[PDB]
């Protein structure tokens, strides 16, 4: 139903790689009661937590896919169940998390019993928040491949137009760049081992 004992101990050790007093960004795709992509990012070290979750509500997921993240739902079937709750349980106590644009992070953490985590609300306008969007994707696109669908936005006077998909990890990186006043070239490093974020490794077909 969730993570094994081996896995929870690995996760506890991985969490030691977060500096509890350094700046930490957090962002999600999907609704706070039903997230499908979660990222945490410490720009000082370049360390990031990043993983995915299968949605419970498929109707809301399909609308989020068309207007936000473009994730194909079948790419989420091999995710590790219970990882979101396990990661949130494991975050350092009383740490300060920075988030942009909405109270989604607050509502996710509170729903999981982490009211100790203090949140800095950056009120960047949507336009300013994405000033480094293209540069971040160009530097880091190979860190997240999951945004495969066409994503659209409703236009000011009617109609639609294609936009770049919204990724929780790229968002953390580009939001920090916009608040910092510049995009650094930095080697980033995944905190979670790759064997923890995706589930099944048994060949479905012999070829
Ligand atoms: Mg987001
Ligand atoms: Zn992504």
């Amino acid at each position: 139903a969730g993570l094994t004992y081996s896995q929870l101990m690995t996760l506890k050790d991985a969490m030691l790689q977060l500096d509890p007093n350094a700046k930490t960004w957090m962002d999600i795709e999907g609704r706070p009661e039903d997230p499908v992509e979660i990222a945490l990012y410490q720009p000082s070290s370049g360390a990031y937590i990043h993983f995915f979750r299968e949605p419970t509500d498929l109707k809301q997921f399909k609308q989020d896919a068309k207007y936000s993240h473009g994730i194909d739902v079948t790419d989420l079937f091999a995710t590790q169940p219970g990882l979101t709750s396990a990661v949130i349980d494991a975050l350092p106590r009383n740490m300060v998390i920075t988030c942009q644009g909405s109270d989604d992070i607050r509502k996710l953490l509170e729903s999981q019993g982490r009211k100790d985590i203090k949140l800095i609300d950056i009120a960047l306008s949507k336009t300013d928040s994405r000033k480094y969007e293209n540069a971040v994707w160009d530097q880091y696109k190979d860190l997240c491949h999951m945004h495969t669908g066409v994503v659209v936005e409703k236009k000011k006077r009617g109609g639609k137009e294609e936009i770049t998909p919204h990724c929780a990890l790229m968002d953390c990186i580009m939001f920090d760049a916009a608040v910092s006043g510049g995009l650094n070239t930095s080697v980033l490093r995944a905190v979670l081992p790759r064997d923890m974020v995706f589930r099944t490794s048994t060949p479905r077909v012999v070829l």
